[PDB]
């Protein structure tokens, strides 16, 4: 009437080994009655559930149950009809009992007006502690009681329970016993049951013994004692032989965020200091360079103090303060040393970055080496110029010791003719810098790696967060529990990617907000196209997160998997380094890459100013819509033939 | 008398909802005969099994076991005189059957001739499968039963089991609690066991009743019975008031990871090939950099052909295919446009980087400015010069543009001259660059990030190990069950210290030998001081691993909390860009970062060979050794009150 299996087979493990759990099986359960399954595994009774539920589909069986196979429309064994307890404890902490209840009765779309009278029998009934203690607060047994009462809720025409009483008080455990018959007597309603007590199971009506995978006897108890002569069955045993199901887990999602605090730093404060230390210490220029200086013009006093004194009209007095009057002062700090030898000295230590020498001479050579031309002699051409010691060990410093150098003799150059009616275009190189078409004369290494500390935040967060949630939830039969309630897998498919699109819209609104407007990163071209591709990027790693929570079981898996892609990938998208310093082969190869085409596209757009028309911004809108179609085509793969 | 207890207090939960798993108890167990105890909750149980034990400690209470109480002297409860069955099964994965009695028995003393026999009478005797077969690839019943028989292997006075048969058939249970009676049958073995199932416990010597934590009643089961003239134990509960232990850890560890290929993968193919994805993309100069050149004075023919010839000795024909004759092919490559308005277009695309246009009029010019000097017309200064336009918004290309092209010029202005006998020098600005202290005229990007990729690498490769490793075996009750065995806490964290060593010195060697041999890294100074501080700065990161795994419980908690660290250490160690471009009071309080002396100290060695004796080398000795005593002293205090 109510349940009919035949011929039911399932096994595990490899083909040289196989645990068969399950061979060929008869069961028939009658409408209103009590039945009782005692086996001597606990495997092969959660199985037969599992089955009977329709979330294992055992190969080459048959399995009718209120109307036919579960999940067939024609039954109705997933929704309100049946109420399940499974083995696990599959029930949301930092949720109260009444939340629990509530969101359950919501799924099942009771009224909330009924909810508490339920609530409330159920709080009295099964001795469980106030409705608004936290789940996660109770113990083992409270919760297993908590779960029986969510699987009594609803009231519901079969009740498939998995050990409802292991560790129950015995005063309870008859209570329970007595409310089981009670309910099912005189009434439409069928207890499949399982239970390790074997005498407690004498109030059932039909009896059946489970050993190796079929069933030994299935007949009443008290007729089965008859025919052996018993006086209990322990030794009998013993033969030698769809809206409202949306707000339901949208609300749940949010929730579930907002009271882990641990998990709301992690998402939204972790990028947030990136941002802020990535904007303070990576890309500017250094400026607490030290110079050792030895001008042989001027008596030496001090290593602090050089008495730098000239006339700034003109007749060329010193000439050598007077270049030094031009030295930039935010990256060079100037220290005096009476010897060549010494000032040497101390760039071999760590006490200075270069060494300059002027000889006492420098002003009469230099002087002479300008109203001669062409015609000087080796002699003024050697005590007129500036001897340079440097430091090259470091690129970035080198360059801008040596950058610096030599902008400040230009406008020295550019300071000692003009006001003589001298054009100071006579002191120009034949190689003239024009105005740049892109950026400034002064480009910013922050500017350049900005876009891609953008893109990796929102990208790899979105992998963290899909990979881990969808994991968890599988692992300890939530989505199982759920799925015999009645939720389809579309409607938490589309749960799923509605909370994370918010979470990552939220994201994308703090780094944006702290790289613009807090720090004064340039945007030259249009805003709102900025967002979409930092939307589109973040949905990307979403359907990435979809692939390894496909192929991964365990959360330590899940995480060697992201970090063993985020590694290579960052070094070949061109996020701390131009693209054109990679060799030719490898070039190529990494245009292919989720991040490379896009860190590209956004690039263009801060830096330069481009459009969504030009071919270098377009580029990496593409190349991001094609990565989420294969992402969403290799987690469906998996399961096509599988 | 084996046991004594007396008024035993224990609770689990918080002060505003305490759970009372512990009351005042009092428990006697007899010396030879079997003790059942059969509590209605397996809280109780468990806390009581553990307890005794030693491997967990009630609030207030006396424990007294085989001579005192558990852990101190004269007590052989931590040892070879007693066996411990615990509730979950705490077995190694990756391991066969007779390996994991090899394992236990080398624990307990035992010679290897003595286990053979051992393990094949328990094969015989528990129905286990071949000695070969895998631990992980049997089923949930098959690994309980090889627990069982590690509890009983090495034939141990007392017996402490939970649960042993649970899902067992009562064929076997019947076997199992005779073989139980006869090995207990006036002599020195005591069992104490905890059973579901009342009825099996009539051949106990010693029933205990537990309810609300303390003992209804205890006294034998036959007595119990006769007592008002029961017939069955279900109505009477119905009442109303070092040297081979160090090698054994040692060989296991090892086991462990090469059987664990995933494992292997992550930790020594992990970073080989993120040594080798950095050397080959970040740091190199790009090198196909293409410029739009508008050449007046000759006829435009194609976009990849000019035509361009000139004479080599004087004369001075053309001048401007004889500069671009000096450009560096290496990293420049020319094409050709018709009109000056058309280059910048291309530039205005993402087709050109700049624009060169020479005037029909550079050659009679340029020789009339060279040969006025001071007296050049403003005429001849206008057409003599070359117009760049340059894309400036990439910073590194702007570098390497503008330094090409006033490099080549210095070729082309020491050409002409020397080609009319006159002295090369006259081209020279004053500042003269002399020999660089350190380094050379070309520095290398991917040399300045190289030291501080090798620390990061072998830092946070320890990290994850560590913790990973402890946090794993300590939630599993493996760390639990060696310690009831006999192995002290001091062993298994030696044993762990070298393991880790080893595979660290691995890492270091491997990173090395790619680096500096294969592609070619400098180091001019010490190659043996260089591996002492990469060791340190392993050390570093497991002690670190240490207040990890002491805080988490739990994978997951523990990778957010070194990901949440290994992300702002990172940016604020100077790695990727030198300390000295951050603001004074940011530097200040890197220089307090584990990473950030001991990066200065690596690249001075290899990039500027100094010794240990430079003060600027051995601050990162000195910071990663006091780095080593903190990490150990907030583990130490963490484990002291929590
Ligand atoms: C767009 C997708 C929408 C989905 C939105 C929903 C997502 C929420 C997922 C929640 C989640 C995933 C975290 C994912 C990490 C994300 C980064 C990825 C990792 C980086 C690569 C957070 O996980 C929780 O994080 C907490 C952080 O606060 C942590 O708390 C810790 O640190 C705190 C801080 O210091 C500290 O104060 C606190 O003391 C610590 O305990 C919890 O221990 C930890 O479990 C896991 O949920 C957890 O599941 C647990 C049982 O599995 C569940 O345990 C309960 O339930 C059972 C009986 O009912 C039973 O098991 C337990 O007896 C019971 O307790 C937890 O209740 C639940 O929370
Ligand atoms: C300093 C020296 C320390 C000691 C040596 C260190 C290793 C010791 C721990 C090893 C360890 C932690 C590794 C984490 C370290 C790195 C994390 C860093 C994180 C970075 C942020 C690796 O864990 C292994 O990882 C495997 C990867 O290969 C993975 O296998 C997966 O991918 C494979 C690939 O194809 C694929 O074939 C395979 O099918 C996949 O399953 C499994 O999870 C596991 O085998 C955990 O050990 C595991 O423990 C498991 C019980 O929990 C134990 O479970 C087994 O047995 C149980 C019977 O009690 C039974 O109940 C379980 O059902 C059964 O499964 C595993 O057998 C054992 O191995
Ligand atoms: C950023 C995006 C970049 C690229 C995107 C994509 C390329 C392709 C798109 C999809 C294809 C693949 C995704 C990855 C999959 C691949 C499938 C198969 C894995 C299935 O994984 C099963 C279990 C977990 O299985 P389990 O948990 O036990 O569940 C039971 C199921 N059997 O993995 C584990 O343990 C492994 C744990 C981490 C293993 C390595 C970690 C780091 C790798 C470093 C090594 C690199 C060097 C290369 C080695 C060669 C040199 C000798
Ligand atoms: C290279 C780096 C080296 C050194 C760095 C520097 C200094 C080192 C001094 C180190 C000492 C300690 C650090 C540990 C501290 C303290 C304990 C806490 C957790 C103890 O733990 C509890 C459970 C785990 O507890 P549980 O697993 O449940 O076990 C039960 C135990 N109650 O953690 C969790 O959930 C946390 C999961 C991830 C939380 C955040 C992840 C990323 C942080 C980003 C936020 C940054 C911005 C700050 C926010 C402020 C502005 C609003
Ligand atoms: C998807 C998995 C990650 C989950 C969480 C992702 C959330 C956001 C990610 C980054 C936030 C953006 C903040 C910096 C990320 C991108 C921006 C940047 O500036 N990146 C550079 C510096 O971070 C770049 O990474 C430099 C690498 C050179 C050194 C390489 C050594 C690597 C160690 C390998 C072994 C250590 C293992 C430790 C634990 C094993």
């Amino acid at each position: 009437h109510a349940v009919c299996v035949r011929h039911a087979f399932k096994q595990y493990g490899s083909k040289k080994n196989p645990n068969h759990v399950l061979s060929d099986l008869n069961m028939t359960v009658a409408k209103g009655t009590i039945y009782g399954l005692l086996g001597a595994s606990g495997c092969g009774k959660t199985t037969l559930l599992s089955c009977i539920v329709g979330r294992r589909r055992l190969n080459t069986g048959e399995i009718w149950v209120l109307g036919g196979k579960p999940g067939t429309k024609g039954s109705g064994v997933p929704g309100k009809r049946v109420g399940y307890m499974p083995q696990e404890i599959a029930l949301y902490g930092e949720f109260s009992i009444k939340e629990t209840m509530m969101y359950f009765g919501w799924i099942f779309g009771m009224e909330s007006s009924e909810i508490n009278e339920r609530l409330q029998f159920l709080l009295n009934f099964l001795d469980l502690p106030s409705q608004n203690r936290l789940v996660k607060n109770l113990s083992g047994g409270q919760q297993r009681r908590v779960s029986f009462a969510v699987a009594l809720m609803h009231d519901p025409e079969l009740l498939i329970l998995d050990e409802p009483t292991v560790g129950v008080d015995p005063l309870l455990r008859q209570s329970i016993w007595n409310h089981l018959v009670q309910i099912t007597k005189d009434g439409n309603k069928t207890v499949i049951i399982t239970t390790h007590y074997i005498e407690e199971a004498r109030q059932a009506h039909t009896i059946g013994l489970m050993r190796s995978g079929k069933l030994l006897a299935e007949e009443s108890p008290h007729v089965l004692l008859s025919m052996y002569g018993c006086q209990s069955l322990e030794e009998v045993f013993l033969k030698l032989s769809s809206w409202g199901k949306i707000k339901a887990l949208l609300q749940k999602n949010f929730l579930r965020m907002w009271r882990n605090v641990g998990v709301m730093l992690f998402i939204f404060a972790l990028p947030v200091m990136q941002v802020i230390l990535f904007c303070l210490a990576i890309g500017r220029d250094p400026t607490g360079l030290k110079l050792a200086i030895v001008n042989h013009e001027k008596n030496y006093t001090n290593q602090s103090y050089q008495e730098c004194s000239f006339d700034y009209g003109c007749k060329f007095s010193y000439l050598s303060c007077r270049y030094l009057n031009n030295l930039r002062n935010s990256t060079i700090l100037k220290e005096y040393y009476p010897d060549p030898e010494s000032a040497v000295d101390a760039v071999k230590q760590g006490h200075a970055w270069g060494a300059l020498y002027f000889t006492e001479n420098f002003t009469d050579a230099l002087v002479a080496r300008m109203a001669l031309g062409k015609d000087a002699d080796p002699e003024t051409l050697d005590q007129s110029e500036v001897r340079v010691w440097l430091d090259m060990s470091n690129q970035q410093i080198g360059i801008i010791l040596q950058r610096d150098l030599q902008l400040s003799y230009q406008d020295f150059a550019k300071d000692l003719l003009g006001a003589c009616e001298q054009n100071p275009d006579l002191a120009e190189i034949p190689i003239s810098f024009k105005e740049p078409i892109y950026g400034s004369n002064k480009p910013s290494f922050t500017d350049f790696v900005a876009p891609g500390v953008i893109l990796t935040i929102v990208f790899f967060l979105a992998v963290a967060l899909t990979s881990s949630a969808l994991i968890i939830e599988r692992m300890e039969g939530l989505l199982d529990r759920s799925w015999v309630a009645g939720v389809t897998p579309g409607e938490i498919l589309f749960s799923h990617v509605v909370t994370q699109f918010v979470v990552m819209c939220g994201q994308t609104a703090l780094v944006l907000i702290f790289m613009i407007l807090v720090f004064g990163v340039q945007c030259k071209g249009d805003i709102g196209w900025v967002i979409v591709l930092t939307i589109l990027q973040g949905l990307c790693g979403m359907c990435f997160g979809f692939v390894i929570s496909a192929i991964c079981e365990l959360e330590r898996n899940a995480i060697q998997l992201a970090l063993g892609s985020f590694y290579p990938t960052l070094l070949l998208s061109g996020v701390i380094w131009p693209i054109e310093g990679m060799p030719t082969v490898l070039r190529y190869v990494s245009t292919f890459l989720p991040l490379t085409l896009a860190t590209t596209s956004l690039r263009a757009m801060l830096t330069r100013g481009w459009s969504i028309a030009e071919p270098a911004v377009y580029y990496g809108f593409l190349a991001t819509i094609i990565w989420i179609v294969a992402f969403l085509t290799i987690s469906m793969l998996v399961l096509r033939f599988k």
